[PDB]
């Protein structure tokens, strides 16, 4: 191994040293080593399907670089055992594909919840269910639930037992203004053992009566990442004559891909462009946007009296993955077993790439995405709204606190997958898209004289794209603005990765963009010079938002009372920390509390698992492509 592959092995070893504490005792990676953190998960020893995806990717690269596929197989084994709900977790009975769910609106503020079920709103047909049951002989949905309480910190345990590790939980339920700070963490398996008389159900959905039930929520970007990772694992293992070793792992990915088509459908299977909650439901694929939406979700009564499935009407460019889509569409090893799996993915591949191109700003950054459900209630679009196969442009799909596309990290994460795609296929549209985004990137990244660097941290947006008609117009009235800069190391690494794939691609298919490679190499080297530490790499970051631990009110309706597993009482007026009193026993709590009582912005040096993974993988990627 060269210099870069050595950097990978160094960080890999830091990640896998059990004294460093990246993984729990079951081998499940945590969101971060440090427990005091709040940003998407609200505690650092939760974990995410995202973390698991990065774990698979990390070990794929380990296989490439060492010839040893045991790390990859173990990563998948743990993913499947713990993060995919098992048969007993998702006992689905009495599903009706002609009636997939009952509609409820999305609402602008958390105080509008619980959202009423509206029983007359028509819901469309689910065209996947029968095919998948016929294909696999099961109602089991093979996809990751997004959020896990790894060491049962919240107390829900496994299927209501209050004690087991790897406890499925959820948070976000109450629309676009429910920040990470404004949620009520609740179990996926609802037995009424906590919360109120109806457990947590009646904070979120208003119904005439309530039953015990389960539900899970997929994060399609993560599942798609895990597929992307697996594609490279099988390419890299075939190069070594080790295909059969990972053969069964490639099949898991192909199956994950098959179920991940639920992410391609409107929430309530309503036709694209309907702009009316009272319109008739779709009859098949007229409700497919063929994008990786923000989620799919599924549920069932513990009875077996009913079950349900939803997609999502909102798509963010940040979620898309042309590399996974291409693999499922075109690579015979990754072909899903269903009749329509691969064809559906080929449609999604092309729709995705058009989506990215439609959202490309005048400068080259990618704008947020689009919705088939304006305001989350199938409203009529404002006059003058730009559209994409009948979906309305949104600058900040799904969330507004903060705006989902104010985070520059989507640029890197998502464009990295397009750069891999372009590297493999030479697709001209993907190349033209990349060339303009790379041009923007070079103009915004700061390489300081003193050897430091900064990348955009927050973005803001103005205007709209032109309505899509199959070709890119330049979007001269759509603008990005860089609001501030930072040293997010996971994102920096991800951007270097994107730039490396793109550069390698231009060498194969056109004029070698050597500057792109050099910028990538500068970022990776300056980072390595500056930010190594005992557990991997970190850079200081200020978290002024952490005032919200103490100050953020969590909406609870007047008159509703319940309890968390540790006895914390849930009622009107409670703050973030009031329903998470165990935070006060965190090792860093005294530090934060003193910083807060004292008027000062706390500062942290985090080891996020995904970031350490992105770092390792980007350094390895230099070796694989250019060494
Ligand atoms: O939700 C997207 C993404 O966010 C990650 O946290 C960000 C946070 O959103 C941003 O405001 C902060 O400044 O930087 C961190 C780290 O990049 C979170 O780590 C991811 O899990 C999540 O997918
Ligand atoms: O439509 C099947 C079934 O749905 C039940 O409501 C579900 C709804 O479909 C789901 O999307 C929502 O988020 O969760 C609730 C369950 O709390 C409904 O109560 C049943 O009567 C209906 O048969
Ligand atoms: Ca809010």
């Amino acid at each position: 191994l060269g210099e870069y592959g050595q950097r990978f092995m160094w960080l890999w070893n830091k990640i896998h040293d059990p004294a460093n504490g990246y993984f729990n005792q079951d081998g499940i990676p945590y969101h971060s080593v440090e427990t005091l953190i709040c940003e998407a998960p609200d505690y650092g020893h939760l974990t995410t399907s995202e973390a698991f995806s990065y774990y698979v990717w990390l070990e794929a690269v380990y296989g490439k670089l060492t010839g040893d596929w045991s790390k990859f197989k173990t990563a998948w084994d743990t993913l499947e055992k713990y993060m995919i709900p098992s048969a007993e977790d998702q006992p689905m009975r009495s599903y009706d594909p002609n009636k997939p769910a009952t509609y409820a609106g999305e609402w602008e503020t958390p105080d509008k919840y619980p959202s009423p079920l509206e029983f007359n709103v028509p819901v469309g047909k689910d065209p996947l269910h029968n095919e998948l049951v016929s294909t696999y002989g099961s109602t089991l949905m093979y996809g990751m639930h997004w959020l896990m309480d790894v060491d049962n910190w919240y107390g829900y345990g496994k299927r209501g037992d209050g004690v087991s590790r790897a406890s499925f939980i959820n948070t976000f339920q109450r629309g676009p203004e429910e920040s990470v700070w404004e949620t009520v963490p609740h179990p996926s398996w609802e037995e009424f053992k906590w919360g109120g008389p109806n457990g947590f159900l009646d904070l979120f959905i208003k119904d005439q009566n309530y039953s015990k039930q389960w539900r899970y929520t997929n994060a399609p970007d993560a599942d798609a990442r895990a597929i992307q990772a697996t594609y490279w694992a099988k390419e890299w293992a075939k190069e070594q004559g080790k295909f059969n070793e990972i053969s069964s792992y490639v099949a898991k990915a192909a199956k994950m891909g098959d179920y991940l088509r639920y992410a391609m459908f409107d929430k309530y299977f309503k036709p694209l462009g309907c702009q009316d909650k009272n319109a008739a439901g779709g009859t098949g694929y007229d409700s497919a946007h063929y994008l990786l939406s923000w989620y799919y979700a599924w549920g069932g009564a513990l009875d077996g009296a009913w079950s349900w499935k939803i997609g999502c009407s909102h798509a963010h460019f940040g979620y898309q993955n042309p590399m996974a889509a291409w693999a499922l569409a075109n690579d015979s090893d990754m072909k899903p077993k269903s009749p329509n799996g691969a064809s559906d993915w080929a449609k999604s591949l092309k729709r995705q790439i058009e989506f990215y191109r439609w959202l490309q700003s005048a400068e080259g950054a990618i704008a947020g995405g689009a919705t088939n459900s304006w305001n989350g209630r199938y409203e009529k679009y404002p006059a003058g709204t730009a559209t994409f196969y009948g979906m309305a442009y949104e600058p900040n799909p799904v969330y507004r606190d903060p705006g989902s596309n104010t985070w520059f990290g989507f640029q890197a994460w998502s464009m990295q997958r397009v750069a891999e795609y372009y590297y493999v296929t030479g697709d001209k549209d993907a190349g033209a898209l990349l060339e303009k985004w790379v041009s923007w990137i070079k103009s915004v990244v700061k390489l300081n004289s003193d050897g430091t660097f900064a990348i955009p941290s927050t973005l803001d947006w103005s205007g709209q794209p032109d309505t899509w008609n199959g070709t890119y117009t330049g979007n001269p009235n759509l603008h990005v603005k860089v609001v501030d800069y930072g040293t997010d190391l996971g994102i920096t690494a991800s951007l270097a990765n994107a730039l490396l794939y793109y550069s390698a691609a231009t060498k194969k298919y056109g004029v070698f963009d050597e500057e792109a490679k050099n910028l990538a190499k500068e970022l990776l080297d300056r980072m390595w010079k500056l930010y190594r530490d005992e557990k991997g790499l970190s850079a200081p970051e200020k978290r002024a938002d952490y005032k919200r631990f103490f100050e953020q009110e969590v909406y609870i309706p007047a008159g509703w009372t319940g309890k968390m597993p540790n006895g914390d009482v849930i009622k009107s007026g409670v703050k973030f920390i009031d329903i998470r009193s165990k935070y006060k026993q965190d090792p860093d709590w005294p530090k934060l509390e003193a910083a807060y009582k004292s008027g000062q912005v706390p500062e942290f040096r985090y080891h996020r698992f995904w970031a350490q993974c992105d770092i390792a993988i980007a350094n390895a990627t230099y070796e694989i492509l250019f060494g």
